[PDB]
């Protein structure tokens, strides 16, 4: 189970820091949520964190999936995916796909793609689509959904082993933070955790799941 | 979910001091592991968890299924099913269910019908069968299966689901130690926890998950 911190750009070396030290093994870099999105700002933010030791995602989410309009966004894409470790892509942002897939695979880099719904945990053939639809254009597909319900995030868990493979799956909300520590045993490979004490609903703190992480999981 | 501490005799008195401050709901007392199984001597235990307020699991395990041989068996479950909360009799066990359940069900009290493999995960159809057995049989079905793998825990937790309704579920072992935790959201309602220390492989203190429960299940 690797564990992902989103930061946005304000302290990012201070925030960098905690996260490395606490045991984060990737920073996700929310590219929408940035006072400057210009090219080398971000180069230059995907490099400190490499030279931390830990792994990135670059991340630019669309107004669509909860993010903000990055004028810039296909630029950043196309330039700075192969040098990220992966690039977290919306599943509706088809005229991309193809093109991000063919240069991070060129590049020996990864393509997460994902899907996003805050309001419910859609219907079950909504599930298996999302997940079919990111195999078939070569990424990690990814579901992050908000939970109604414990039954929603049984359900999400449960009917996303009807297409086996590698993914990320996080039921959101308070209902859903359990997901955020089981999902891994259902095939999640990255979880995503607040930098501080976390304090959106549903979300765990990055010390908090390194250490639930030694004491559930063995190696 | 309620939280439940296995306990033998020793020491029982200050166990269930323990227990009892540190937010235990059950105490299921595992007679099989008791030294002294006089009808008093049980009948008094029983007495003692009632009056520090917490509820309780009749339980007298045989030999097949991890537990020891107890002459007065039957004496203990026909005569102390009706004052404890709970009773845990084996499905395998197929001349009590009948009895214990009318008995029981006279006094007003539940039954947990149980299956142990300290071997392996059994296939799903019999992950199933347990489950309805169990229910026709007018009880919580209970499921405690050693786990080879993650998979195997996954597995355990989306079969259950199948034959929705209250129950028990248990992978043991490290790989199945989340499924003490996320149980719950697949309709387990009880959770077993060691009083201490974790003496065996998948066990979680009881302050731990005491804790687990109120980060995790607030709602």
């Amino acid at each position: 189970m690797l564990i992902a911190v989103p930061l946005d750009d304000t302290n990012f070396s201070e925030n960098l820091k905690k996260a490395k030290e606490k045991g984060a093994d990737i920073v996700e870099l929310r590219v929408d949520q940035f006072s400057d999105t210009s090219l080398n700002y971000v180069k230059e933010k995907l490099e400190e964190v490499h030279s931390q030791g830990l792994k990135t995602i670059l991340t630019i989410r669309s107004p669509e999936e909860g993010g903000r309009e990055v004028k810039n966004r296909e630029e950043l894409f196309e330039e700075l995916s192969p040098l990220s470790d992966y690039t977290d892509i919306e599943l509706s942002s088809r005229g991309l796909l193809v093109k991000l897939y063919n240069i991070t695979k060129e590049a020996g880099k990864k393509l997460i793609i994902s899907y996003h719904n805050f309001e419910l945990t859609p219907p079950n053939w909504i599930i298996r689509e999302v997940l079919r639809e990111g195999y078939r254009y070569g990424g990690i597909p990814k579901i992050a959904v908000k939970a109604n319900s414990y039954e929603d995030v049984a359900r999400l868990l449960c009917i996303s082993r009807q297409v086996e493979g590698e993914k990320i799956l996080i039921s959101m909300g308070d209902y859903g933070k359990i997901s955020r520590l089981a999902g891994y045993v259902f095939g999640s490979v990255i979880t995503y955790c607040s930098l501080e004490k976390a304090f959106a609903p549903g979300q765990i703190p990055l010390e908090e799941m390194v250490e639930l992480r030694k004491k559930f999981y063995r190696l």
